[PDB]
């Protein structure tokens, strides 16, 4: 149906707005570019699963993500990948790791402020019919 069409589109619309205002905080500049392969060659094979906001926006244009649920996955990701690709007790570790947990803190705040969670539940009942 065209109404399911619209609600995945609003759906679309929210999800590139938290991740623009996550993407434009100063805060959050390393998670907006991939890991540059030559730069860092060890990133590939110690993370399973890179990601990034851009990765996250490509995503969300190419209709990866038809719940709210979905999209907190890959920001959880970006989080653990941080946590666990920089562990150490040294300054540069602990700024990432600060980084990474406020990223993630401010994406599940602005969804608790501004997501309407029956607005999220139509999102998973028609994801549940595909
Ligand atoms: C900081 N970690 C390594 S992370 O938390 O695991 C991580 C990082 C990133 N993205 C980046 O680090 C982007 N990035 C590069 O890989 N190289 C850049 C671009 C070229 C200029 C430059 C200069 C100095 C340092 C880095 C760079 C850059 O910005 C994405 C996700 C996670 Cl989880």
């Amino acid at each position: 149906s065209m109404q399911e069409e619209d609600t995945f589109r609003e759906l679309r619309i929210f999800l590139r707005n938290v991740t623009h205002r996550l993407a434009i905080d100063k805060r959050f500049r390393v998670f907006t570019k991939p890991v540059d392969p030559d730069e860092v060659p060890d990133y590939v094979t110690v993370i399973k699963q890179p990601m990034d906001l851009s990765s996250v926006i490509s995503k969300i244009d190419l209709h990866k993500y038809l719940t709210v649920k979905d999209y907190l996955r890959d920001i959880d990701l970006i989080c653990s990948n941080a946590l666990e690709y920089n562990p150490d007790r040294d300054p540069g570790d602990r700024l990432i790791r600060h980084r990474a947990c406020a990223l993630r803190d401010t994406a599940y705040a602005i969804i608790k402020e501004e997501l309407d969670e029956d607005f999220e539940q139509l999102c998973e009942e028609i994801q549940e019919s595909r």
